[PDB]
């Protein structure tokens, strides 16, 4: 007679989940035509390869394929108390065939289908490089992107996240259904090399010092942060001592994190269209923060590619209350598969902790993991190469080069790090 919460059984908690999509690129030019040149724009005059009604290694998104993917999610029986969404959402198109316009029109576009599948889902979206007009010119005041993004995810965000959003095009949000976590939504694509706006500019828009205050906050209040964005920190896995972002912001978005690596339980990004992985650690090779490059839903790449990805979506598991990363889902489409019969059969690719046999996904254990890959023709290397396409081609090798420009990606996020790294294995 005394109105005390009531207690739930001993059984264990159920672990928490959340998605993340990202670099969904919708190409609303898609339609298959007899002159393939004519297929998607977005192939920018080549020809379609193969095209198919889920879309072409030449092409961007036909709206079918980002259905057939949030439907995928919706009926895929994983229960989620959210999602996070990092970006990108127009096609690949020469700058004259968009407008800001057209951009919001296809963010729009993206934000109306995420809501009407999932009206009950907190969504945190993250501006990418290609969610404004010009491409990558994201501006460090507020403008109209800003602006109506700010709109289209008020659904989601509360007053003050709407104000930065409109402001700067970053916020951070309080998790409704999970206390104590907080995901600050970065708009890296103010330190990425294309950006003229933000040239010589030592804190663009502010969010370096924005972000100090919010970890600090966070730590004072014993909140647990997840950090999302478009493009990644570190360094381009496929390329040779090129930085994600300008050197100068990787070096200073590094320390900060560093600084906060108590506080931060994971960092969440797209851009690259891959699966990678990356672990920050310390000066001395110490790990301190896990971080997850989630492959896109579009498969485009150039002609001059040789590989490119299978479409991909993910979900994380994490201890509740806790917020510590349990284990992550990769699931994907077989795009040839799915053209040839003309039905999509999104499937489980791995589930990390059985595909490398690691016991969760803390700074530890995956460094660890990262140290088996340099290991002479480690067999987790070559797992972890084909995953790195989404399993788009199983004969596709890494060559001594390659696999060094990929390890030292892996675990050497900053400069002086990444080039002992070269040092060393080269
Ligand atoms: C996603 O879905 C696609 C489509 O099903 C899968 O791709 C197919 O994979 C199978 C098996 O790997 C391929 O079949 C094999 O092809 C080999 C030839 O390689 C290329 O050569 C021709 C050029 O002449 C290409 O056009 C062709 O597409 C291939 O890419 C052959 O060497 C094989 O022959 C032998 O294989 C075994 C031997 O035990 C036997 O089954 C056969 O009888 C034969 O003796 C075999 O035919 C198939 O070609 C692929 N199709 C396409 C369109 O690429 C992907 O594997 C799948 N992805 C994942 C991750 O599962
Ligand atoms: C785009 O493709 C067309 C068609 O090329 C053919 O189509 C394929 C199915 C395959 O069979 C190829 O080997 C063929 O060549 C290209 O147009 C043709 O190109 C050659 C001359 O270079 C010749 O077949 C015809 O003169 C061209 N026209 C047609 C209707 O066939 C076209 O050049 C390609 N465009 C690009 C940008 O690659
Ligand atoms: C989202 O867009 C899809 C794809 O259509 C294109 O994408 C938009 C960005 C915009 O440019 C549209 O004018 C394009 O047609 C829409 O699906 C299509 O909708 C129209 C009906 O208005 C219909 O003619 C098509 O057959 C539909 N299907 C496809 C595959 O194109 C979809 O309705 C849009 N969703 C929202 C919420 O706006
Ligand atoms: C980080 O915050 C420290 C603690 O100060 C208190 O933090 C919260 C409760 C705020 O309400 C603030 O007003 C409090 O005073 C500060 O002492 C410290 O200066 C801050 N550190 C940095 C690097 O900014
Ligand atoms: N694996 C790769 N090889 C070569 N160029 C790439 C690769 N991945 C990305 N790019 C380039 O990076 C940009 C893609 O990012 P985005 O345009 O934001 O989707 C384009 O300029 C691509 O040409
Ligand atoms: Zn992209
Ligand atoms: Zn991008």
């Amino acid at each position: 007679h005394k109105l005390v919460p009531l207690a739930p059984a001993d059984r264990a908690p159920a672990v928490g989940q959340f998605w993340h999509v990202t670099d969904l690129h919708l190409d609303p030019t898609y339609h298959i035509t007899d002159d393939r040149t004519k297929v998607c724009a977005s192939s920018k005059g080549a020809n379609a390869s193969n095209p198919g009604p889920f879309g072409d290694v030449l092409c961007d998104s036909p709206y079918q394929l980002i259905l057939s993917a949030f439907d995928f999610i919706k009926n895929s029986g994983q229960e989620a108390s959210f999602m996070i969404w990092t970006g990108d959402s127009p096609p690949h198109v020469p700058v004259p065939e968009l407008s800001t316009g057209t951009v919001i029109k296809v963010i729009t576009n993206m934000t109306m289908t995420v809501q009407n599948l999932f009206p009950n889902l907190q969504v945190f979206p993250a501006l990418g490089n290609h969610d404004y007009w010009p491409q990558d010119q994201l501006p460090i005041v507020t403008s109209k992107v800003y602006s109506a993004v700010a709109d289209l995810w008020k659904p989601w965000l509360g007053e003050e996240a709407i104000s930065t959003l409109k402001k700067g095009g970053f916020y951070s949000q309080k998790v409704a259904s999970n206390p104590g976590l907080r995901i600050i939504s970065l708009n890296t694509n103010l330190y990425y090399g294309p950006n003229i706006m933000t040239l010589n500019k030592t804190d663009p828009a502010n969010q370096f010092e924005w972000l100090e205050n919010t970890l600090n906050s966070s730590l004072w209040n014993k909140e647990k942060v997840y950090i999302i964005a478009h493009v990644p920190v570190g360094y381009l896995p496929y390329a040779t001592d090129t930085p994600a972002i300008r050197q100068y912001y990787n070096e200073k978005l590094l320390d900060i994190f560093r600084r906060y690596s108590s506080v931060i339980a994971g960092q969440f990004y797209g851009h690259t269209h891959r699966d990678s992985l990356m672990v920050l650690s310390d000066k001395n090779g110490n790990p301190l923060n896990s971080v997850f490059v989630a492959p896109a839903v579009t498969p485009v790449k150039g002609v001059l590619q040789k590989e490119t990805n299978n479409p991909g979506v993910r979900l994380f598991q994490y201890k509740p209350g806790d917020y510590t990363l349990l284990d992550m889902v990769q699931y994907y489409l077989n795009l040839t598969e799915a053209n040839l019969k003309g039905e999509s059969n999104w499937t489980l690719e791995y589930v990390l902790t059985q595909a490398y046999s690691v016991a969760d996904l803390q700074p530890k254990s995956l460094y660890a993991l990262v140290q088996q890959f340099a290991t002479k023709d480690s067999k987790q290397f070559l797992k972890y190469y084909h995953y790195y396409f989404v399993s788009y081609d199983s004969s596709a090798t890494c060559d001594q080069h390659c696999k060094t420009l990929q390890v030292c990606a892996i675990m050497n996020l900053d400069s002086m790090s990444y080039d002992d790294c070269l040092k060393q294995h080269l």
